[PDB]
């Protein structure tokens, strides 16, 4: 099965242990990681860290040890700008030069392939995403033809109904694309006006779903149905939880909340905790496993947080396995305790590692 991990270039930044560089990922662990995010300018792929081509490096130093590891650079991420990425994909010339520049960067940085993170095409965007994501395999298939390793296409696609509808052309595009990502969390906002697990495995207690297609399950059957072809697909799994702060003295799923929860100390971003931070969270805190959804929620004074644990994740990856998946997705190992600290056990990336056991288990 395929381990396709996110590194994000901006956790480096973060204080203390929670500073993530590339040399402290473990080369053994994913069969896939991918930077993010690359930015696009003067319609070129190009850096977007001022020190992105020396952490190029040390993701890349992993393989030397690691001859099967693969790599690739996403482009887009949320913070990207859909509006960009649509001017650039819908004019035909800014597509070429978008498209020609990719192989060129990637060889020169020691990249295996592309992911292409456009978060997220419009109504009006579906067929143009469909046209890059055709033309940009080309592409890579005519600058591999003299015989070169071909790049490898991806694609993070967004895991909501809504989207997927008016976004995506699944069974065009999965043609093209060497495997297609599904983000299957952040189902559960804080916009919602209540508690809500952002990531469950199934819809669970049909009552307490203000959504029926919010849960991975659904998702996961959606993009099946729609065409994408079970071998390509890679299930998203998140290290990290979706925190909200209550408003009474209810602690269950669908409980009133007055907004996001408090900043984790070192992810400082009201309604996100990183897995590490959740462990210290944990402590002096009850956690409950909704049945169902088959996922974990923790609460604590006004604060709860819906997260994966290793008892999760493994589910999950039973899940996929058997629906015949390609394998599993996560974002992001710089979420996951890397250091191996906080959560006890000393053992550095306990979600991920938990990951890896289970896809190779039986
Ligand atoms: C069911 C449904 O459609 N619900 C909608 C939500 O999907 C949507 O929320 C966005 O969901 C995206 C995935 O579909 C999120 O993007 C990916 O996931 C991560 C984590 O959420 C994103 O965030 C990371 O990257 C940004 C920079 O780009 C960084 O600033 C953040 O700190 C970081 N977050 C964390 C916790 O790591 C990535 O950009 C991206 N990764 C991939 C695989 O490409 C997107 O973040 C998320 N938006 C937000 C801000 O929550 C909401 C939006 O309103 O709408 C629902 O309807
Ligand atoms: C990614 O590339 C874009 C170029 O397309 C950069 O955006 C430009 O930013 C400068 C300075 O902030 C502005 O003067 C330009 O108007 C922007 N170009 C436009 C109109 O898109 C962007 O800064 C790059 N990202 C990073 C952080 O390097």
């Amino acid at each position: 099965y395929k381990l396709v991990c996110y590194y994000t270039s901006w956790s480096q930044y973060r204080e203390g242990d929670g500073s993530c560089f590339p040399d402290a990922l473990d080369r053994f662990l994913c069969t896939h990681i991918i930077y993010s995010f690359a930015n696009i300018s003067n319609d070129h792929i190009d850096t977007w860290e001022w020190n992105d081509v020396t952490l190029y490096g040390m993701l890349n130093t992993l393989k030397n040890r690691n001859p099967n590891l693969k790599t690739l650079l996403s482009v887009g991420g949320w913070n990207f700008g859909s509006q960009r990425f649509s001017k650039i994909a819908s004019n035909t010339q800014s597509r070429r030069t978008f498209i020609k520049s990719v192989p060129p960067f990637l060889r020169t940085h020691g990249f295996d392939g592309l992911d292409l993170a456009w978060l997220y095409p419009g109504r009006r965007d579906k067929q143009h995403f469909t046209t890059l994501i055709k033309e940009m395999k080309a592409e890579f298939i005519k600058e591999a033809q003299p015989g070169k390793k071909q790049l490898l296409l991806s694609a993070a696609l967004s895991a909501g109904k809504v989207t997927i509808d008016s976004s995506y052309d699944i069974a065009k595009i999965s043609q093209h694309l060497d495997f297609i990502s599904i983000m299957t969390y952040d189902f559960h906002g804080a916009w919602r006006g209540t508690t809500g697990h952002h990531s469950p495995l199934f819809r669970g207690q049909e009552d307490a779903s203000p959504d029926r297609f919010s849960n991975t399950d659904y998702a996961v059957g959606y993009m099946l149905r729609l065409g994408a072809p079970a071998s390509k697909l890679v299930m998203g799994i998140p290290t990290f939880g979706r925190s909200f702060t209550l408003a009474s003295s209810e602690t269950g799923v669908g409980a009133p909340i007055s907004g996001p929860g408090i900043p984790g100390r070192f992810t400082k971003e009201a309604g996100t905790l990183a897995y590490y931070e959740i462990c210290d969270f944990l402590r002096g805190a009850t956690v409950h496993r909704i049945l169902g959804q088959q996922v974990p929620y923790a609460t604590k004074g006004n604060q709860w947080v819906g997260y994966d644990d290793q008892e999760s994740v493994k589910s999950k990856v039973q899940y996929l396995k058997d629906r015949q998946l390609a394998g599993a997705m996560v974002w992001a190992l710089d979420l996951d305790d890397f250091q191996g600290s906080f959560c006890g056990q000393d053992l550095r990336f306990p979600l991920t590692n938990a990951i890896k056991d289970a896809l190779a288990a039986t």
